C-alpha cells in the first residue's frame, strides 16, 4: 500500500 517513506531513491 505504502509508495517510498523518504527521497533517498525511495526508501521503501
Amino acid at each position: 500500500m505504502m509508495m517510498k517513506p523518504d527521497m533517498m531513491m525511495k526508501p521503501d
